């Protein structure tokens, strides 16, 4: 019953889970923006790139993982998360001021220094971006066996 009530709540965390990770890490999209990184690209073909923007109400309901878990869980949960989501907005702004920086010649006074700062950066997101989310998974696909033995009458 009272368990009954936490497996429910763990389905719904699952699902919202499900949708938020699949919107907001895009990896299609993340190794078109590291090609646009590239030494080689003509300045003026950079294309704007925007963020993903997902439900508020799900991130708050994600980043917030409730007392149904266990506190090694929960700390684990919004631990990733919260690393998820401060990498997704620096990959995205570091690729905007990439962009502008380049195509306003600002490279041209630093020599390219904070193209590659940017370069470097954008590779260890792109990668950190992938484990966050196979983590957030591989927490969560256990406990949701869990809740479908305490689910399943």
């Amino acid at each position: 019953s009272m368990s009954v009530e936490n497996a429910n709540e763990v389905m719904k965390y699952y699902d919202t889970s499900l949708k938020i990770l699949k919107d907001l890490v895009n990896e299609n999209e993340i190794k078109a923006v590291l090609g646009y990184l590239d030494q080689k690209m003509p300045v003026d073909s950079l294309p704007v790139v925007s963020q993903p923007v997902v439900s508020v109400q799900d991130t708050v309901f994600v980043s917030n993982p409730g007392n149904y878990f266990s506190e090694n869980d929960r700390q684990n949960l919004k631990e990733n998360y919260g690393r998820l989501f401060r990498s997704i907005s620096a990959f995205y702004e570091n690729y905007k001021t990439y962009r502008l920086y380049m195509q306003d010649q600002s490279y041209k006074k630093d020599n390219n220094a904070l193209a590659d700062k940017i370069r470097k950066e954008e590779l260890l997101l792109s990668i950190a971006l992938s484990e966050y989310k196979q983590v957030i998974f591989d927490i969560l696909t256990p406990i949701v066996e869990g809740a479908k033995i305490t689910l399943t009458p």
